[PDB]
């Protein structure tokens, strides 16, 4: 008995494994005594945007593009009292193969073995 | 008895496994004594946008594009009292193969073995 | 007895497995004593948008596009009292193959083995 | 006895499995004593939009497009008292093959083995 | 009995494994006694943007681009009282193969061994 084996393998198989975890902990409070006197509370916030004849990517192609043109983002800016943000903003971006990618697996093997017994 | 095997494998099979978890913890409160006096509460917020003759991507193609033109985003900005945000904003973006991708697996093997016994 | 096997496999089979979980925890409150005096509560919010002759993607094709033209998004901005957001906004975007993708599996094998016993 | 087998397999079969779960936890309250005095409550909110001669995607095709033209979204902005949002907004978008995709499996094998015993 | 094996392997399979974890710790408070007197609270914030005839990437292609054009980002700037940010902003960007990448695996082996016994 004989064993002849030729597993020709042209394979592309990348892969990622991830463990993600958050615990807010222990928030314990005993005998918290409070006397609060705050009359006449008057907070102010003004947000303004104006734009005229803008343009973006006015030319030839981009293979991949995550970037922006003139924009405005506002987050958690003016918290006044007892404001909690716990594990608040979790942003995960995972890409195996990006945009505009060419995979051309051009496999044309020739294999002619023999066994004489 | 003989064994001849040639599992020619032209295969593309990438893959991701993920564990995601959040626990708000323990929020315990005993004998919290409070006396609050806050007459005449007058908070203010003004948000304004104006735009005229804008344009975006006025040209040739983009393989892939997540970016924006002039926009405005407002989040959790003016919390006044007892405001909690726990594991609030979770954004996951997972792509195996992006846009505008070409996979051309052109497999034309030739294989003629033999066994003489 | 002999064994000859050639499982020629031109296969594309990527795949993702995910575990997602949230627990709000333990929110326990004992002997919480409160005396609240808040007459004359007058909060204000104004949101304004105006747009004139805008345009977007006024050209050749996009393979894939998630981006926007001038828009406005407002979230959880002005919470006044006892406002809770727990595991509130969960956004998952999963794509195996994006838009404008070409898979051309052009498999034309030739295989003529033989066994002489 | 002999075994000859050639399972030529040109197959595309990607697939995703997902576990999704939320538990609001334990919300326990004992001996909560409250005396609330809030006469003359007058909250205000104004939301305004105007648009004139807008246009979107005024050109050649898009393979796939999830993006918008000038719009406005308002969510959970002005909660005044005892407002709870638990696992409130869950948005899942899962695509195996996007729009404008071409799968051309052009399989024309030739296979003529033989066994002489 | 003899063993002949030639597993010719032209394979590209990179992969990353990650452990991510946060614990807010222990936040314990006993006999916290407070007397607060803060009448006439008047905070102010003004945010302004104006833009005219801007442009971005007005030329030939970019293989990959994450960069922006003139934008403005505001975060956690003006917290007034009792403001907590715990494991607040977690941003992970993982790419195996970037955009505009060419993988051309052009495998054309020739292999004709033999065994005479
Ligand atoms: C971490 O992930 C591995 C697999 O990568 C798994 O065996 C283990 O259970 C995970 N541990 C935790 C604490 O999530
Ligand atoms: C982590 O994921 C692995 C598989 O990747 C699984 O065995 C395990 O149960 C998971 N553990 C937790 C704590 O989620
Ligand atoms: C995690 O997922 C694996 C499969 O990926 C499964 O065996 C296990 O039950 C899951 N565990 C939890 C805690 O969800
Ligand atoms: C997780 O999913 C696996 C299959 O993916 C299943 O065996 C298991 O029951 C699930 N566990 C939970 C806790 O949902
Ligand atoms: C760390 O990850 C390894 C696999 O990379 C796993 O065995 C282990 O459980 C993880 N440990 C923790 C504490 O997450």
């Amino acid at each position: 008995s004989f064993e002849l084996t030729q597993p020709s393998s042209v394979s592309v198989s990348p892969g990622q494994t991830a463990n993600i975890t958050c615990s807010g902990g222990y928030l314990g409070e005993t005998y918290r005594s409070w006397y609060q006197q705050k009359p006449g509370q008057s907070p102010v916030l003004v947000i303004y945007q104006s734009s005229k004849r803008p343009s973006g990517i006015p030319g030839r192609f981009s293979g991949s593009n995550s970037g922006n043109t003139a924009t405005l983002t506002i987050s958690g800016t003016q918290p006044l009292d007892e404001a909690d943000y716990f594990c608040q903003a979790w942003d995960f971006t995972s890409v195996v193969f990006g945009g505009g990618t060419k995979l051309t697996v051009l496999g044309q093997p020739k294999a002619a073995p023999s066994v004489t017994l």
